[PDB]
């Protein structure tokens, strides 16, 4: 036997960190969970009992805190980006740093109209994640996501002509709810190294709000022929306003409001036109997935 | 041996309506959790396998989507009275329906500044709740709350002047991160019956706004002596602005985010006032509860 | 206003505890998640941000982890009447005291049919808690209860003869799978005190291992003509056979399995007597209750 | 812009079946969720609103009923290997089919001694699963594993000789506990097709309880260098135990339980060999991964 693959390091580091304006007296909070998974020549930790070539999981979460001090940690492209150079550099035999962020969202209440210098609130479990493999001699590649965009259409989306066999039950609609959970990654071009990833930082805040706004705008504006007519359109329009982005992938549940025949029930009318009480099925679901590049 | 109190229904039914307006075509989205529980006489169900005497668990699923169909969801307080009062007015040898209704948030998305028609976003996994108990002789105990609601403000905390013996290792603070989870429910004074109840539908949003209005606004400008301080001036807050309510009840868990010590690290300054970076604690929490009612 | 009710204290303190024989070299582990909440003179606290009065979260923590180092973990009734009564004795101004435990389980690993003596395997989720409520000159109120035990049976269950109307749409059945997940809590007699709990503290570790034979066996073997008839036998048999408990509690979700129809693909049969294949339903689940005492 | 990559299917569709043996009366019970994803000439179904090259995600669920109704349930490795072929024969477009399984636990019970015929306990969240790509003129390749294995250890695991720097505060130990949730993967040589599946259907239950052996045996035995020197142990012996097997994979969390320093407090003496009462950490955790391949 031996070693074909190996990565170790520490999972869920919980951090938070307040930018205070001493001018403003204005507070900004971030708050996230960090994983930094290592590679490199490890293999005897694992065949030889050989725990000289491990930076210990614990020093790994010291760093993450360390790293957040001393630096930037928005975008979290950047700060994956700091903290997975770090290992590589720092650590001769480390070769590759593994990084994965979730972003939690604490959004500046509102109080009586003006914004509130120190409150947050917590507007939706939504995130958004960045995956920034760093792999000394061949670059940084980064993949930034929004996930938990919880949204619904009550209707303006539709399923007709798919395939019937003797397989096939479900009615053609020409009106239905679409509920979703929108996972959205956009990978980015290959990166040579820190220096070029600080070089595109304005490009990350930006471009994820786009992914945002092309999101929400699409669903609620596109008439959906299908789940996947519908991701199409939006993954062309991100791709067309981010040149550095090389392909968009949706990941989208189809989370099905059912109609209920009452009609048993002094002939209570419920269905097609007259549906106005639907039963949330909590499983199963339907899930559409999709990777969009450049032709 | 002998039944000293029985209770029996469905639990975790998902329900989902929509109301379209013709001349407009403007849809609102309604969507809960429900669970339904009857006692009355119904013993010989358990002690004599006396089916006789069981409204199925079913039935009463296949009631809660009739009686939707039939009568407005919302506000909750009103929906579950109905639901309540028709269980022990259908059935003599039911005398008691007790109703709890979880309200999930659909908020109609802006696009471009302009409300959309039919689309809409879950913003924050809080809750909106009733607990409705129909008494055939005694009358509609309504419960309502909040729950979910999650929210930190970075300074403005304080903790100090606590109890110290031979069990204490806790600095005084002056300035401390508040991180809670807010749970807040208002009592009404009980109701005569069903049409009690729908006199006074008009409390019942109301009263739920300005209960989140005080919540957020008392949290963001307190300067808090402790959350048990905090919490008593939110109660009294309701009390005083709505005189249906007989008691207010937080239930609050203090979220703690823990300073970390890095001066081990090339002297590194991280507490006090140069403290930057926190680790937010999972567990253990805090758990501060307080009941208010008037003098 | 004013305070009607406060608590507060710590919530979700994981708690690890290994005995080690010095001659035999077992090891023997114990893992609980504790809670503990104080009341008593603390209204100053809420009402005018007096903290002197106030037992701090982080030194009832502190208490619990030192409460264990000195005393036996187990039995969680002894454990819980211990810490609930050293915070009522120790602080004259605290009158109560309630203390949650949820205790895990790990079962000794058998290896090579031989018991190991330190390694220990997590076999279900299903949890053994006390809740214990230590009151300042009334004594201890003790309920002991399991949680999380998830059975299912293929055959001998059935449900006919229940109440049919125009909102009944349910098939009577004498032959059907029941699932559940028991809650099933037993209420002490009342305690004088710590001394009274010490002289039972054999009854507690007997009385939970009856409870949950009885629980399996009764469920195993009765040709049960509902939920509600198969846990009043339970309950009964419980209270035969420990006169210190006052009354039994289940609490048990019927988790329904939907026969498939197939007979409109190539006339496939797969109901009644040939139903093989079922959907398992996640939502909605009845949810049926009884307490039981002594006639 | 154009697709690059596309699947969807049916994700969460719980399954039961129960054989009944007519002979003996005995009753034996599977229960699973399945998620069904395509793979094929689909691109329209994104580019084009062309839902003529879609089989329904409804018609997947309906099929995976059928199929579990037609065919075996178990060894999991041979049903998905029977519903990913039925796909790409069925459908001339559909050119791939993903199939993975989560099995659930039914243990029969034992009542007095004697095994019942028709009982089951969930005695483990411990699942076990299959990964099963078919893909049209290139075979089939499977993935089988069990996960939610939760283990512990009070002794005989090791943690020092580790690489320290000016990040490092971790202690030596030379004596401290082990805890994780095993996630354990063998990957099979690749398989010409569903007939090749059916030669090998004993080796599929036979692995698993040999992986499972192996994971429990050489954790209660081996004193642990590390998270690391352990699982490869674990691997080398899969691996030599099944040479249909190319590739051992496991991923296990490090679940640390702290000491805790009690001596602030009377003197009380809790650390190195008095050790007794510990902090299970909820996060962060360490995280190691291996995957061992034959030489
Ligand atoms: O078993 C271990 N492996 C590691 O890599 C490690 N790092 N800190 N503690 C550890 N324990
Ligand atoms: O009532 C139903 N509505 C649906 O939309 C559906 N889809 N599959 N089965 C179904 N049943
Ligand atoms: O055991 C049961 N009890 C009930 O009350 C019930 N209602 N529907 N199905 C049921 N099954
Ligand atoms: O770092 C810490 N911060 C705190 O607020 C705290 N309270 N108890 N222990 C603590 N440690
Ligand atoms: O606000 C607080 N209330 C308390 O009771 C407490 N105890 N420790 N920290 C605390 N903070
Ligand atoms: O398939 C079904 N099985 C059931 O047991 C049931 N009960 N209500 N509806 C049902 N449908
Ligand atoms: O949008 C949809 N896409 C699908 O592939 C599908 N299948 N059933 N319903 C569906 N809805
Ligand atoms: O008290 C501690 N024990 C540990 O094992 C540890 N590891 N990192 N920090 C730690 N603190
Ligand atoms: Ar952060
Ligand atoms: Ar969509
Ligand atoms: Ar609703
Ligand atoms: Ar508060
Ligand atoms: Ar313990
Ligand atoms: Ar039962
Ligand atoms: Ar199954
Ligand atoms: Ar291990
Ligand atoms: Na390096
Ligand atoms: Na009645
Ligand atoms: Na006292
Ligand atoms: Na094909």
């Amino acid at each position: 036997s031996a070693v074909k693959a190996a990565r170790y390091g520490k999972d869920n580091v919980r951090v938070y960190k307040v930018h205070k304006d001493e001018k403003t007296g204005v507070q900004t909070v971030y708050e996230m969970t960090v994983c930094v998974l290592l590679e490199g020549e490890i293999e005897t930790s694992y065949t030889k009992a050989d725990n000289s070539v491990i930076v210990a999981t614990d020093s790994i979460k010291n760093t993450i805190y360390i790293t957040a001090k001393q630096n930037p940690v928005t975008p979290p492209e950047l700060f994956g980006s700091i903290l997975g150079t770090h290992f590589i550099e720092k650590y001769n035999h480390i070769h590759a740093a593994h990084v994965n962020i979730v972003c939690h969202r604490w959004t500046r209440m509102d109080i009586d109209g003006k914004p509130h210098p120190h409150s947050f609130i917590r507007d939706s479990e939504e995130k958004r994640n960045v995956q920034v493999d760093v792999v000394e001699g061949k670059g940084i590649d980064i993949k930034s996501s929004l996930s938990g965009l919880t949204v619904l259409k009550s209707t303006n989306s539709q399923f007709w002509g798919f395939l019937r066999d003797e397989y096939t039950t479900l009615k053609e609609t020409w009106d239905r709810i679409l509920s979703t959970d929108v996972d959205a990654t956009w990978q980015w071009k290959n990166f040579s190294g820190l220096q070029e990833v600080r070089s595109h930082v304005p490009k990350f805040d930006a471009t994820w709000a786009t992914a945002r706004e092309v999101t929400l705008k699409t669903f609620a504006e596109d008439n959906s022929a299908s789940v996947q007519a519908t991701m199409y359109k939006m993954a062309e329009q991100i791709l067309a306003r981010q040149q550095l982005i090389e392909t968009v992938e949706y990941s989208l549940p189809n989370k099905h409001y059912f109609e209920i025949d009452l009609s048993w029930h002094k002939g209570l009318q419920n269905t097609g036109k007259n549906a106005e009480v639907f039963a949330p099925q909590s499983d199963p679901n339907g899930l559409i997935k999709c990777t969009v590049g450049r032709s």
